[PDB]
RNA sequence: AAUUUCUACUCUUGUAGAUAGCAGA
DNA sequence: TAGTGTTTGTCGTC
DNA sequence: GACGACAAAGCACTA
């Protein structure tokens, strides 16, 4: 097994984008006759029918609801039951109970099934077929159920062009399907309404046993207004009346019965809304709610549990504080000896339960009602402070698009706080307050939909993508480009002075009309033309028009003697009636031969049918030019899987013949053809440097070694598009203006936003007012250049642009899908034990950081990736970005910050795939779901590192290096195959073919010498007595007057309820006080010893300023003031407790703290080195501020080393495994048990 | 500030990387 | 009594 | 029992 060898192991389909540009007149031949224009309407008919097509979508839905009878009282003992006993067995009961009558619904619509009869059961059937085929159009799905002359116009608008609803189809099938789905109807029937029409009977039924008055009170409601004449009250809360309660019309009357594009259109819409909801009150009416709160039966009210940890971190120190104090006061009440198991159920239950707000003020104090009734008052009044304030005139000024988001803000404040309630009737909600919540609440729910609307509307850009498919009225144009369909599809390709051009032949005068190309001689000065030959499958073309066409399968039905085909054949085939009977556990088949086992019967049989094909091919019209001599006798060929992926590729052939250039021209100047030359940049005049992947791929696939040998295959069913012109603001560099670099002389370090604008303004001499402070220091180091010609800000959308969207299949000569891909890399990754690993982590200040390491785990290197192509993507141009959304908070920066994120991610995987190449490594990720990152990574989690790996993914499947000729391996027409497929996030696990994906956390925070975390989580101190416990159970803490250093030993077995429950290996530890010394890098770099970096400032802020500390040097000033003397060596901490100062203790704990926190980063004076507090067995702490090369070199390098490091279990668990399987996931304790152990 | 277009860019009338489209969210 | 502008074929997995 | 990929086979229109 060889690195080299993973290529050509599966298909890969990829289809390229280009430019098409009208060559001579053939502009102007569309133009006249009106192509453009025709599609055009055509995308708006395609639109305008949207609605109609659905419109007659619900009628048939309709009728097939109102036959609709079913007994509902099966349903209701299984919710009952469910209600009653909380098993699970009655959850599956309940499940399996929902999908058949959803199957029951299912079956009215599309039932194939023997419940109805087939006189109606047939009849959908019919119609549910072609509801999803031409049938719309055709009236005939009208037929079986009145349209309108303007429809009728409409519907024959696609007649031979149905398919233009292909994707429409699929979003209709999402609608059905009657699965859980809350999309479909029969979903809606059973698990949504009707659990409301049951509990509807059961509150009628308790009122008027109770109130028998309630029963003609009721009644005459009904009478009074006309609804349901024939039905009495009772039966209308009763289950049968339920089938009748399936439509719309029904349902509006059953709730009736109950109830009696611009920058002005934001403004506009807002505004209504806006203005309505000062008539409706829903403030006065949501301040009216929850000053309830203070005197109504809070037991009640209840809390979503989905919110919970929200709410806790909006009003207490942090989320867990409330799920935390929960937990006390129900072990708290628990009955008898209380056992962990118990623990773990009042566990579980706070997990999936909704909480009454009475139990959590009992629960967390009463310092929760008054952050309660502050969030409370703070949001309604920016809420009230807001529909008063009057909406700016336009959106022009920055100024005016800020307080439309700070409006907006303060209403989804408001939409906000009212999803804190839990919303299910499973819980004992207020009558009353349910009613009311419920009512301002349906009305707030577009302002989320209109928020996302009006943010998306800042985040747009000036342009105009949208487009539409150009047809030239023909429904299968650029569907397959074979010769023999030449006048069918109309779509072919030149070649000409390495220019690719498209030609499409038009329907002349409205009818089809073939073009004699006639083939010229090499020599003379013209095109070359594709000649395009293409036998789709063996498998399934053969018999189609051999053995199962119409002529021959009766033929031998009705006469036993073999028939001769003389239509399209050379010479004619003489098929004879067995090798019918045996394709008529088919026979010939492996299955055949599994199960009857004549292998005899085979093998002759085989012989003949294989000697068939091979007959057909030889006689066919088409098949008989291509030489297949090479295809081996009968005699050996084991099964049909083994001859047809040999035919197959001999069938498919593109060769190129020379056609003058005389017909071409006079073709388009007549107008007879459409030239479109192909166009992407890397044909330009200017054009210099390697070309996209793109390009190569197109030139691949056109050279002679392709055309010889199928690698790329041109895929059918081309699409054109035409883009109209989106010209609403022109800026440009017009001759004589000065232009000005973004970056500085070092053309590395980007300019800031804000300053760029205003020293490029000043450079032209066109800013009006003065330089800043920093504009005119910075001016010196911007670079300018005049403007030798014209550059046009977004050119690509001035004009109308064509386009034309062709698939290519790569690595044709593979199987289309892998086949256990995962177990070839394991097998050669076990043959190959030194394969580096690849170590992937987001630092934070580094964007991307790598460090590579080899079987034994020595770093062969190390690097930081936030400086890409002379360019610096975090230390400059990213932390502009983060200053500008600090300042303004707007949302223009954020979807810049965004977009930026995802182009540099573009560049990060050329860098990885061009390390992995050179070192022939495998790269270890880390996988989302486990952990998170803090803000202050440069990534954010789980958003655009999700989509980082899938990029990944797809690259490795078709890796493409394009500094490599095309013969060698990684080369265009032998890609480079090394990640499997990607199917979905959820099903990629701990490995993705030559990726890995281990566990995040317990990565950057451990010593690289000893494998050593800080065992004690901070939030278990918060008392005296909390802090005197935690520090009297260590061991001893001692001054060494040898070396000036303390040595606080340490044994796992203790402070056990302020541990974080992962003992791993080295039961004890020697956290030291390293004393402060002026130590010196490798640089020569002066650096003091054990600095560390705290940010504890108050007690609710943490984090409010670095500050500087050392503990060494404030632990002897410490003891110094207390009075103990300590430079005798003796034990120090017996004598901190026993004078019991709640200061020094106070102190003792916090200098804990400091020494156990080994990432010290400080952004403001560059400092993010890694600190270690326990020796290692040299017996040299660790400090990443030496800068050794063999360890890593600040905080972001530790993390990446480990991931790699997290790599290596997983190889060192598969090596010695026997089967080439891995571990589901790395766990936390396991990992720290295997580092702490290697690093001793 | 020039792109099948996405990001960044301007020694170079263009550079470096990415780029599986259509349809529907 | 024909030019010409939707149907069918499956092999393996799944 | 359920998916496909592009051709050549059919199949209805007027003639």
């Amino acid at each position: 097994t060889q690195f080299e060898g993973f290529t050509n192991l599966y298909q890969v389909s990829k289809t390229l984008r280009f430019e098409l540009i009208p060559q001579g007149k053939t502009l102007k031949h569309i133009q006249e006759q009106g192509f453009i224009e025709e599609d055009k309407a055509r995308n708006d008919h395609y639109k305008e029918l949207k609605p109609i097509i659905d419109r007659i979508y619900k009628t048939y839905a309709d009728q097939c609801l109102q036959l609709v009878q079913l007994d509902w009282e099966n349903l209701s003992a299984a919710i009952d039951s469910y209600r009653k006993e909380k098993t699970e067995e009655t959850r599956n009961a309940l499940i399996e109970e929902q999908a058949t009558y959803r199957n029951a619904i299912h079956d009215y619509f599309i039932g194939r099934t023997d419940n109805l009869t087939d006189a109606i059961n047939k009849r959908h059937a019919e119609i549910y077929k072609g509801l999803f085929k031409a049938e719309l159009f055709n009236g005939k799905v009208l037929k079986q159920l009145t349209t309108t002359e303007h429809e009728n116009a409409l519907l024959r608008s696609f007649d031979k062009f149905t398919t233009y609803f292909s994707g429409f189809y699929e979003n209709r099938k999402n609608v059905f399907s009657a699965e859980d789905i809350s999309t479909a109807i029969p979903h809606r029937i059973v698990q949504d309404n009707f659990p409301k029409f049951k509990e509807n009977c059961h509150i009628f039924t308790r009122l008027i046993t109770a109130v028998p008055s309630l029963r003609e009170h009721f009644e005459n409601v009904k009478k009074a207004i006309g609804i349901f004449v024939s039905t009495s009250i009772e039966e209308v809360f009763s289950f049968p009346f339920y089938n009748q309660l399936l439509t719309q019309t029904q349902i509006d009357l059953y709730n009736q019965l109950l109830g009696g594009k611009s920058d002005e259109e934001v403004i506009q819409s807002f505004c209504k809304y806006k203005t309505l909801l000062r008539n409706e009150n829903v403030l006065e009416t949501a301040e009216a709610l929850f000053n309830e709160l203070n005197s109504i039966d809070l037991t009640h009210i209840f809390i979503s549990h989905k919110k919970l940890e929200t709410i806790s971190s909006a009003l207490c120190d942090h989320w867990d504080t409330l799920r935390n104090a929960l937990y006390e006061r129900r072990i708290s009440e628990l009955t008898g000896k209380i056992t962990k198991s118990a623990k773990e159920k009042v566990q579980r239950s706070l997990k999936h339960e909704d909480i009454n707000l009475q139990e959590i003020i009992s629960a967390a104090g009463k310092e929760l009602s008054e952050a309660f009734k502050q969030k409370t008052s703070e949001i309604l009044s920016h809420a009230h402070a807001a529909l008063d304030q009057p909406l700016p005139t336009t959106l022009k000024k920055q100024e005016e698009k800020e307080i439309l988001k700070s409006q907006l803000d303060s209403l989804l404040g408001l939409y906000h706080l009212l999803d804190w309630f839990a919303v299910d009737e499973s819980n004992e909600v207020d009558p009353e307050f349910s009613a009311r919540l419920t009512g301002i609440k349906l009305e707030m729910e577009p302002s989320l939909s209109f928020y996302n609307k009006a943010r998306n509307y800042a985040t747009k850009k000036p342009y105009s993508v949208e487009k539409f498919k150009l047809n030239f009225q023909m429904p299968t144009l650029a569907s397959g480009w074979d010769v023999n369909k030449e006048k069918c599809n109309g779509a072919i390709l030149f070649v000409k002075n390495g220019l690719y051009y498209l030609g499409i032949m038009p329907k002349q005068k409205g009818r089809y009309k073939a073009l004699s190309f006639e083939p010229t001689e090499k020599t003379s000065e013209g095109f070359d033309k594709m000649y395009y030959d293409y036998f789709p499958d063996a498998a399934k073309m053969i018999p189609k028009c051999s053995t199962q066409l119409k002529a021959v399968t009766a033929h031998f039905q009705t006469h036993t003697t073999p028939i001769l085909l003389s239509n399209n054949f050379i010479e004619p085939l003489e098929i004879t009636k067995e090798i019918y009977d045996l394709n008529n556990p088919k026979k010939f088949q492996t299955a055949y031969a599994k199960k009857t086992g004549d292998q005899k019967g085979y093998r002759e049989a085989l012989c003949k049918w294989i000697d068939f094909t091979r007959d057909f091919l030889s006689k066919y019209t088409k098949t008989t030019s291509i030489d297949l001599s090479s295809l081996r006798p009968s005699s050996q060929y084991k099964d049909l899987g083994e001859y047809y992926a040999e035919l197959n590729p001999l069938l498919y052939h593109i060769s190129f013949q020379r056609i003058a250039e005389k017909e071409i021209m006079d073709a388009v100047e007549t107008g007879k053809l459409y030239l479109f030359q192909i166009y992407n940049k890397d044909f330009a005049k200017g054009h210099h440097g390697k070309p996209n992947l793109h390009t190569l791929y197109w030139t691949g696939l056109f050279s002679p070694e392709n055309l010889a040998k199928t690698s790329i295959k041109l895929n059918g069913q081309a699409e054109l598009f035409y883009r109209p012109k989106s010209r609403m603001k022109r800026m440009a560099h017009r001759l004589g203006e000065k232009m000005l670099n973004k970056k500085l002389k070092d053309q590395k370090t980007p300019i800031p936003d804000t300053l760029y604008q205003e020293l490029y303004d000043y450079v032209n001499h066109r800013l009006s007012h003065d330089l800043s402070d920093e504009a005119r220091a910075l001016l010196p180091n911007v670079i300018t250049k005049e403007v030798s010609h014209e550059i046009i800000k977004d050119r690509r959308f001035t004009s109308d642009k064509f386009f034309f969207h062709v698939p290519i299949t790569l690595n044709y000569q593979a199987a289309n899908s892998p086949s256990k891909f995962n177990q070839r890399v394991n097998a050669y990754l076990k043959e190959h034990p030194e394969t580096p690993i690849i170590g992937i982590d987001r630092g934070e200040r580094n964007l991307i950081y790598i460090t590579v390491i080899d079987s034994t785990g020595k770093i062969l290197e190390q690097r930081s990736l936030n400086t890409i192509q002379q360019f610096d993507y975090q230390k400059k141009l990213d932390n502009r970005e983060k200053e500008r959304v600090a300042a303004r908070q707007a949302w223009s920066v954020v979807g810049t910050i965004k977009d930026l994120k995802q182009g540099y991610l573009s560049q990060v995987i050329h860098e990885i795939v061009d390390l992995m190449i050179h070192y022939q490594a495998v790269v270890v990720l880390e996988n989302l779901n486990f952990g998170f990152k803090s803000k202050r990574t440069g990534i954010a989690e789980k958003a655009v590192y999700q989509q980082f790996e899938k990029m990944l993914i797809d690259k490795l499947n078709c890796l493409v290096l394009k500094d490599y000729p095309a013969e060698k391996v990684g080369g265009v027409l032998n890609p480079y195959q090394l990640t499997d497929q990607f199917t979905s996030f959820a099903k990629m696990g701990t490995q993705s073919g030559f990726l890995f994906y281990v566990p995040a956390p317990y990565t950057s925070k451990i010593d690289p010498l000893t494998g050593f975390v800080d065992p004690f989580v901070w939030k278990t101190i918060k008392n005296h007595e909390s802090r005197k416990h935690f520090l009297e159970g260590f061991d001893f803490l001692h001054y060494d007057v040898k070396t000036g250093d303390f040595i606080l030993h340490f044994k796992m077995n203790r402070n056990l309820s302020f541990q974080r429950g992962l003992p791993g290996f080295m039961p004890a530890w020697d956290i030291v006080f390293e004393k402060n010394e002026t130590q010196f890098d490798a640089k020569g770099t002066p650096f003091i010893a054990g600095k560390r970096i705290v940010p504890v400032i108050e007690n609710h802020r943490f984090t409010g300023r670095y500050r500087d500390l050392y503990p060494a040097n404030e632990l002897i000033a410490l003891l110094e003031e207390k009075g103990i003397v300590f430079r005798d060596g003796s034990n120090i901490l017996p004598k901190l407790l026993e004078n019991d100062d709640s200061h020094a203790i106070d102190t003792m704990v916090a200098l804990i703290r400091s020494v156990l926190q080994m990432r010290n980063s400080n952004a403001a004076t560059g400092e993010d080195y890694i600190n270690s507090p326990v020796r290692d067995l040299n017996g040299v702490c660790f400090d990443s501020r030496f800068q050794n090369p063999e360890w890593p070199m600040d905080a972001d390098a530790n993390g990446a080393y480990h991931i790699a490091l997290k790599g290596q279990l997983l190889l060192n668990h598969l090596k010695e495994s026997k089967d080439l399987k891995l571990q589901n996931g790395i766990s936390n304790q396991d990992w720290l048990a295997y580092i702490q152990e290697l690093r001793n």
